[PDB]
């Protein structure tokens, strides 16, 4: 037989364990040499594996990279202009790779050139929060500052992005151990945990979903009209540069000014957590100077797309995709995610080889510099636009497959709640204490919903990751699913090695194995049911929860509701709505013919797609969902009602209370009207 | 047996006749009391006819009306401000309607309210070219200027536009007897021509496919956030007013100041035409006064939606649509087109009684507040825009079948060339000379292709209908046909009566039964084709046509191509791989299972909606169809390629020519890219 369970008995924890060896020997940075070089690889086995084509898909996108002959660096400078500390050039390198070349030396991709000095503001996580307890309670002024931020809670982006508008010349970022060092665990080699010289890389763009900066809409392909520099999407406008605790301690003992407002302030370090600006009287008069001169460069990226054409339905795609681009040797990410897809390819090869074919066609993509902005899918998406919104069933994202070995970890579109349970259900549990238990079982156990009893939490997608333009552009239906911690302190880190995983994190590979039988088991129900499996009830539960959740926020301000007859009404109607045409939809799709299938297993597909607003959120053409998007705060984390949420956002602050509020007002009739017309996409046909 | 020539046959000229008197007693303002009660009656008679729904489908849109109490007129006022001319209060009743009320007298819909006084200036029928002329080549400065302009050759909102970018302070438009008196034909009452007391009504607004003012964007229902009409979509800022070539006479008599440039400049009236400012020496101290007094107001509108659910294919929509609403009495616009759907429905409601159901769905729509922006069709689009780009099909316009009376005339995306060549084959010729002939015979004869031997002439779809939601925004395949001439001159007139078209145009309903015959032909073919009738080559050949147009454009500027490396091999390159893909796709489309059928009417389908971009063109986001636009010098024009068409229009003035042709450059790249990933999605699928 040729079924999900031959699927999943074919999938081996050796292999997963044998790939992720072979790519992670050498650096795989986007754009370079060796990262094509592994493409080629990934195409050529994709093929022997049997897949029916393989092709590389190339684009021309705005990547950075430090000047090998001019490092960047940070510096105490005294009175005379003197340099009396620098921070390090290059993390120490880990053992047996002291040798390796062209590993990057940490950076902060996209940041300008520049030499700022001045005196540093410390400024907690650069969360909106922590800016406006500065700027409203502490009245400190970051203005002409450079400020020092730890990394961690948001995404780094929107860090840079709050420092900028709170008017800083400079960012330094530093990984401070309260939050990358678990207590009572040894530093890499001898365990899991960041070393002082440990650093951690990353983009700090705000795309806010356009994906390559110069072509925002469009491929970025061989006849691409590209913007200038000057016109680009989401570049900063300060150097920023990342640091580790060590260096950190340095730049943090000297200051000055006042105490941290709160315990929350403060860090691990051996150090006040003063807010300053500028150093203690002593060394007063010594400044910090930022020396950054990293280059942005157009350069070839390559995605790898695999197909497996459909018996059935071959003009309905189930996507798994991930990326392949890392930092350094992408230890845990991404390869400990390209491993599983390599798997998962091999495992559907092995079924297609002896004369099997799924009902409908699955691509497989190993996405090119997502670490860069999510390039690689977003320029892959916008060339295929098209044929994803028409065709596009479900997107599964595989990145890495593991942060942690606790438990699992599943965020996707309430559609797939149900399909994720009822799998888990018959998965083996991995875990410690659970042997002959299911996954469900140990997953409910460990990570309980906070709203259910007897179930597991799932979360909602946000961004920072491949899936979001095919969620929050496009409308596909998504998912991810990792095993996780009760991110991880090495993360983006030279650290991230094979090793890393082999000894500290999964020694048997047996939750690489797990996390491998849950996306490949999605992608097989997806791509092989009959009826697709999605729940339209499920978001109807959903939709009520964040319609009373997004009420409560506006009933902050009762008298303000009272006064511009803010009514949430037309949203519960639509909710309401919604609840019972899903509840009537269930019913026939249970009671009713391939037409009526094909008919009806559409509805289901355009679901995900009616919450697509094809105007955008203002001033965010590329974020279309309405009941999704990445929070403005933080590009990780999901966002509910997102366009009302922003309208109440610090509304009481707004200088035209009577504009401010008609805004709101003008969110909820939008978000109103698209639940409303996502439930009529359910109603019958004619 | 239930097939077309069941259908065609039981179309009948004497029925077209009988409800076209029965829709043009009384006036059917829109949102007057009269047309909510045609309303009723057609939902009443569509249920009667057979059909398996009629709802009423209700917006409260910004309309327009001259105030009761306080009428709009024009003078000549004299140096003591007295008024020495007034222009007329209504135009005078055609016979036997002298005594019907509620007929709303010659007015600019949307017009401002204010008394504007000042010196004239003529110019001509306010084109684009005719204002580059003025100021130009002859120099003059319509700034604080009321101008006086002819209808003809273009959209009236564009000549405002054209006006108030001028500079002018108000506009006075009148019918020039060389555009609305035909040669040897009596006015009305005794034959078509205008009298000199007609007056053509119409809107003035540049809503580029907005729709209702205040809600562009999502439909205008009863919990819709309104702009204020401070920031309304599209209204004018100068007083408006039409009047008939009596009271222009009156004010064209005196104008002093430089001669016509040309002849092409001179009407028929007898009058120097010349341009101004001003009047001549004598009267030079007399100034013209308007006093305009209308008022917008947010009105209720209905439109009339009937259902016939398709037997195997019920989420697949052909939609067959035309307005309700009229100025006055709507002898030929639209209730001659409303009477030929009124028989078509009919017609297939006696089938369906029979027990036929057409293969697929198809829908039935009178629409609404047409004349004021086409608002109803818009708001219902926009209601159900997702609902309507999955699944339909296909859209037919039904306004006036009759325009004339020499030959037909068709406007429709190429998709449905060869279906309308093929259905006038088999249909017979109403034309004096063509008995036995087909209308094919007699319409390639009379309206030859410019291009073919043997073919008739099919013109592009533009705006100023109502299809123009459905192609310029949401890429749905639309086609309208009527008859016309070798527009009329009563158009927008008090004398557009049931006399109008019984006595001179159409007196056995002949040509109407044609009309209806056409229409009703292809919503048949659309409908209940197992292969939908869509031929992907004629895109194809029309693709390189306007390829090779648009070169021929830019190469008017030979040396800025040479700098500025200006490129048209891309948009060639798409073309031609476009040609290549859809000559294969049309092989396996006769070579090739519901699946694949269905699968493959999935890629007929979505062929239009692949040459919508989602981010529309520049400054208009709801025209979204990268080959054709209204032109933006005359909405009711259709514009190929008009991103690159409007980049390159009047070039060589733009200050920043580097600026002006990198916009070329990317409207290039937008079009060859939109042309690929058309061409991709009649690809095989996997
Ligand atoms: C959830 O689904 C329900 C249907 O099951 C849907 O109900 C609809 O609600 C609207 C109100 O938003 C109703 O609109 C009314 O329609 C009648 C004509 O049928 C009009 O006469 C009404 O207008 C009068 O009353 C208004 C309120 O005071 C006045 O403002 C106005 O001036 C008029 O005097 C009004 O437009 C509609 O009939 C129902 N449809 C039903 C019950 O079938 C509801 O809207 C859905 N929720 C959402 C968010 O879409
Ligand atoms: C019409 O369809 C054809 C396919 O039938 C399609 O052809 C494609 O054209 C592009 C060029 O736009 C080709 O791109 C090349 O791809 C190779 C890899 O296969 C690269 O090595 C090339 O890059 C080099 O050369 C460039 C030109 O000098 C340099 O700019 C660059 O730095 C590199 O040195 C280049 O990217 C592509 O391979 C073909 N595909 C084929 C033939 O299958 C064509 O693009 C279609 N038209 C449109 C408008 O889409
Ligand atoms: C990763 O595995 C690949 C595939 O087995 C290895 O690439 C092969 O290497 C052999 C011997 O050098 C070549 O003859 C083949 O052509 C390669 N196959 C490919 C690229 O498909 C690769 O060497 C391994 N890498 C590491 C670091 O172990
Ligand atoms: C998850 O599993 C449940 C239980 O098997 C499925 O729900 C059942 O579906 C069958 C087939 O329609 C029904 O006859 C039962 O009444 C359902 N049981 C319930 C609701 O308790 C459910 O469909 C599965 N989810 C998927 C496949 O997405
Ligand atoms: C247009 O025709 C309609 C339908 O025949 C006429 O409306 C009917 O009039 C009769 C007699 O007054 C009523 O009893 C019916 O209820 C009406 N039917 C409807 C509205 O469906 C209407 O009178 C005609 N109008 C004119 C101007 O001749
Ligand atoms: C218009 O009619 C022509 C001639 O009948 C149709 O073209 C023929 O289609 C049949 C069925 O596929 C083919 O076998 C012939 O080879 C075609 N004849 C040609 C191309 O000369 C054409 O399909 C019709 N157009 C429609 C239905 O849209
Ligand atoms: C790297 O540094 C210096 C200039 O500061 C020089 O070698 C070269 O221009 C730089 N490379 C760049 C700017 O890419
Ligand atoms: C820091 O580096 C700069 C540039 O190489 C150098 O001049 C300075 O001496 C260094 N300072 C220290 C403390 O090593
Ligand atoms: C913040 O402080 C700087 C000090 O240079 C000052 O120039 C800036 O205007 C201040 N911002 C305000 C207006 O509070
Ligand atoms: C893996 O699980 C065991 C048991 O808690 C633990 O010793 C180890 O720290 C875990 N690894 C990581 C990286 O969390
Ligand atoms: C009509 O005219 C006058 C004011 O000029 C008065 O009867 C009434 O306000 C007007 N109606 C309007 C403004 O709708
Ligand atoms: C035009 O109408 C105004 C306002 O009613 C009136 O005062 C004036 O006398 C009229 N002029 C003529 C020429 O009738
Ligand atoms: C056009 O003429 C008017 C006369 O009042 C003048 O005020 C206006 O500025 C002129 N436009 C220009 C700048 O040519
Ligand atoms: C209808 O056709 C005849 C023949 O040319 C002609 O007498 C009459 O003017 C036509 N009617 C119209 C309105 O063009
Ligand atoms: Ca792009
Ligand atoms: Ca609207
Ligand atoms: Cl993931
Ligand atoms: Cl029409
Ligand atoms: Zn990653
Ligand atoms: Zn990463
Ligand atoms: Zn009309
Ligand atoms: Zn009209």
């Amino acid at each position: 037989k040729h079924n999900m369970k031959a699927f999943l008995d074919e999938l081996k924890a050796e292999n997963i364990k044998k790939f992720l060896y072979n790519f992670t020997q050498i650096p795989h940075l986007a754009g370079t040499e060796q990262n094509f070089q592994l493409a080629k690889q990934i195409q050529s086995q994709w093929k022997e594996f049997g897949l029916d084509s393989v092709e590389l898909a190339h684009y021309d996108v705005l990547l950075s990279y430090p000047n090998k002959t001019h490092p960047n660096y940070i510096s105490i400078i005294n009175e005379d202009g003197n340099e009396i500390f620098n921070t390090s050039l290059f993390e120490p390198p880990p053992p047996g790779y002291e040798n390796v070349s062209d590993i990057v030396p940490p950076f902060s991709a996209f940041s300008p050139q520049g030499m700022p000095e001045g005196d540093l503001v410390y400024v907690n996580y650069a969360r909106t929060e922590d800016f406006f307890k500065l700027e409203r309670d502490m009245k400190i002024n970051c203005s002409g500052k450079i400020v020092i931020a730890r990394y961690g809670k948001v995404f780094r982006g929107n860090k840079v992005k709050n420092a900028q508008l709170a008017g800083a010349k400079g960012v330094i970022l530093y990984s401070d151990p309260a939050d990358y060092f678990a207590p009572g665990v040894k530093s890499y080699p001898d365990g899991w945990n960041l070393p002082g010289g440990g650093v951690q890389r990353g983009n700090i763009l705000n795309l806010n979903g356009a994906g390559d900066p110069l072509t925002p809409g469009y491929p970025a392909n061989e006849y691409a009209y590209r913007r200038g520099i000057a016109e680009a999407v989401g570049l900063p406008s300060i150097p920023v540069h990342p640091i580790g605790y060590y260096d950190a301690q340095k730049l943090l003992e000297k200051m000055g000014g006042s105490a941290p407002p709160d315990s929350s302030w403060r860090g691990s370090l051996k150090v006040p957590y003063n807010v300053g600006p500028g150093f203690t009287g002593n060394f007063s008069t010594q400044k910090v100077k930022m020396h950054i001169h990293s280059t942005n460069e157009v350069t070839r990226i390559y995605n790898v797309i695999g197909t497996l054409r459909g018996a059935v339905e071959p003009d309905r795609y189930v996507i798994l995709g991930g990326h392949r681009d890392s930092w350094v040797f992408g230890g845990i990410d991404p390869q400990s995610g390209a491993a599983v897809v390599h798997e998962i390819v091999r495992s559907f090869g092995t079924l297609k080889k002896e004369g099997w074919r799924p009902r409908r066609t699955i691509l497989f993509a190993s996405w090119d510099a997502e670490e860069f902005g999510l390039l690689g899918s977003t320029e892959w998406a916008e060339e295929n636009s098209r044929l994803l919104q028409e065709r596009g069933v479900a997107y599964i994202n595989a990145d890495s497959s593991i942060e942690g070995n606790y438990t699992l970890r599943v965020d996707c579109t309430p559609l797939m709640y149900s399909l994720v349970h009822n799998l888990t259900k018959e998965l083996k549990s991995p875990d410690e204490g659970f042997e002959g238990k299911s996954l469900y079982e140990s997953w409910t156990k460990k990570s309980p919903s906070p709203e259910f009893s007897g179930m597991p939490r799932i979360s909602k997608l946000g961004s920072g990751n491949d899936f979001e333009v095919f969620f929050q552009r496009l409308g596909i239906a998504s998912g991810r699913a990792r095993y996780t911690k009760n991110g991880y302190p090495l993360y983006h880190s030279v650290y991230e090695t094979y090793e890393l995983v082999e000894k500290f994190y999964d020694p048997m590979f047996k939750y690489h194995l797990t996390v491998a039988q849950v996306r490949g088991g999605m992608v097989f129900e997806l791509a092989n049911s009959i009826v697709l499996p999605f729940d339209c009830r499920d978001y109807a539960v959903v939709l009520r929860k964040y319609a009373d959740k997004i009420y409560s926020i506006s009933m902050k301000h009762p008298q303000e509701m009272k006064t511009y007859s803010v009514s949430f009404d037309s949203l519960f109607s639509a909710v309401k709505n919604f609840t019972e045409i899903a509840s009537k939809f269930s019913e026939r799709l249970q009671d009713f013919n391939p037409i009526v299938l094909r008919m009806m297993n559409d509805q289901l597909m355009f679901l995900e797609r009616a919450f697509i607003d094809p105007l955008g959120l203002p001033d965010r053409p590329f974020y279309r969902h309405v009941i999704y998007a990445p929070s403005s705060h933080n590009k990780y984390a999901g966002e509910s009602f997102p366009g009302i949420y922003d309208a109440l956002f610090d509304i009481e602050s707004k200088v035209d209370p009577s504009k401010a509020w008609g805004e709101v007002k003008r969110q909820i009739y939008v978000a109103a009207f698209t639940v409303q017309a996502a439930a009529e996409t359910l109603s019958e046909v004619a």
